[PDB]
């Protein structure tokens, strides 16, 4: 509840954020806009160049199996993140856990519109581009499972966030005091709230012409909410189908209730 | 012309030192030498039983239901705190933040097991460690008789606690010797060691002079702090042997994925 002390937790998340995550929405955003020369993605939009992009860097699994690798790494990656939030590893332990269960998911879809455009989404630290029509057009349930991460990420890109401010955003997820099976609320939320004022100006300085953007983003983490049920309510049906696949044990346990 | 510029880096140190950690060594030497408000004992199983329903220890409280294995797991889930505590601290060190962001982490990383040890002996006497910010109190016997690797795992931090507890360390040294720890500039994997040379190079002149005003009869102190160096990467190189061996051969360390993340490191 003071501004200079809002400003440092701003500054401490950023910091920790770069620290944490490999690629930044501005490395990204870089790649994406291009006009460089050698941060040069190569682009996969079929099978023919699925092939060659594995000498210079089934299909549908092979894709999948792609993203749930991805996937656990981030986990490790917001699991590290998580850490650094002042007040976070002091909570119950069992909270911790309870706190990364149902965040990472929601962390994950953020940051991963971090990577898209209307065109396509980063892979392999931003060396390929593999396309959103080519995703789109995978098999079966593989297809209509890629493409819903697109239609968030095109929203969510709409309001040009940059790093510092996903840093603080990101943390205000984690320290969800609603999530189920919390044991002790009130330190939660009493974190949160620090992190909430932290946001609320970090996004009045940076974005100072963009009007209610904090409650415009607050009503994002609806939007999230959603997508990682139908996210988890899809995955669980693919499971039914295919035995050629298997999740991670960390997104396992993650999934289990 | 510059015995003022240490000083005030010296001061710097210890009012952040202060900020960052929970129990100071000052606060933890009352409680430990008895100077009311009295710590809970833990001297074996059922007075652990007993101060885990009463105080309700953070890091012993149930999440394995053997009680060496619970111990053990609760020194990590605390070392996991003091390194965001320690992360915090090196923060205010002049300099820090201005090194290159992957030496930052580098120093950290390769600097955390060393500084956790020098605070510990803070915490510890040759009778025991006070642990939940100075609430309890857990004898050395009890920690020594722990069963097959647990026991031989907890004793060698007392031995060397008490040893570098007879330096005699107060808070304003060890402030600056922690600092010193941090900037080391022979880490592995370091991009741009001068910088982080060029500010060991003024810490280890505060640290000089605050022992030398700090402790004007106990000479050479100073080079018998940084033999102490010597002492704390040879018994963090063999703690590391130790987890590996425990890791190993103990089919009963199974935790939730998430948690083993946590405590990845
Ligand atoms: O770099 C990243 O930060 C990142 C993060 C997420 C994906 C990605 N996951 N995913 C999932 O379903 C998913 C999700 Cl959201 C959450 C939990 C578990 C899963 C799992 F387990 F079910 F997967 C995607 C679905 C579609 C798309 Cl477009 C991306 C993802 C990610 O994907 C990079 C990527 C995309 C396409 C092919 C790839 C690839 O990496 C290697 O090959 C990056
Ligand atoms: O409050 C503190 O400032 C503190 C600091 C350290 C310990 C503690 N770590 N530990 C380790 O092995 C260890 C060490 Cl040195 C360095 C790096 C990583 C580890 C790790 F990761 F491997 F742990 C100990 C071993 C024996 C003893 Cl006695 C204490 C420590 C500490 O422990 C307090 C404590 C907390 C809960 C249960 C306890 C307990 O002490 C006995 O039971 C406090």
């Amino acid at each position: 509840m003071e501004s200079a002390d809002l400003r440092a937790l701003a500054k401490h998340l950023y910091d920790s954020y770069i620290k944490s995550f490999p690629l930044t929405k501005a490395k990204a955003r870089a790649i994406l806009t291009g006009k460089t020369t050698d941060k040069s993605p190569f682009v996969i939009y079929d099978m023919n160049s699925l092939m060659m992009g594995e000498d210079k860097i089934e299909v549908a699994i092979r894709i999948f199996q792609g993203c749930q690798f991805r996937s656990v790494e981030a986990v490790q990656e917001i699991t590290e993140y998580a850490k650094s939030i002042p007040g976070f590893v002091n909570l119950d332990l069992n909270d911790q856990v309870t706190l990364l269960k149902y965040g990472v998911h929601e962390i994950i879809y953020t940051m991963l519109a971090s990577l898209m455009n209307k065109d396509g989404v980063l892979i392999s630290e931003g060396q390929g581009f593999m396309t959103r029509e080519f995703l789109k057009s995978l098999r079966k349930p593989f297809g209509d499972f890629m493409e819903p991460k697109f239609e968030f990420a095109v929203k969510f890109n709409a309001l040009e966030l940059d790093d510092s401010d996903l840093a603080i955003f990101i943390a205000v997820i984690i320290l969800s005091g609603d999530r189920p099976g919390l044991l002790n609320v009130k330190p939660i939320e009493d974190i949160q709230d620090n992190l909430l004022q932290a946001l609320e100006l970090q996004l009045k300085l940076n974005h100072p012409e963009s009007s209610q953007l904090f409650a415009k983003l607050l009503q994002k983490m609806t939007d999230l909410r959603q997508i990682v049920t139908e996210h988890v309510q899809l995955l669980q049906v693919i499971k039914k189908t295919e035995t050629d696949m298997s999740l991670h044990p960390l997104l396992q346990e993650i999934y289990k209730d």
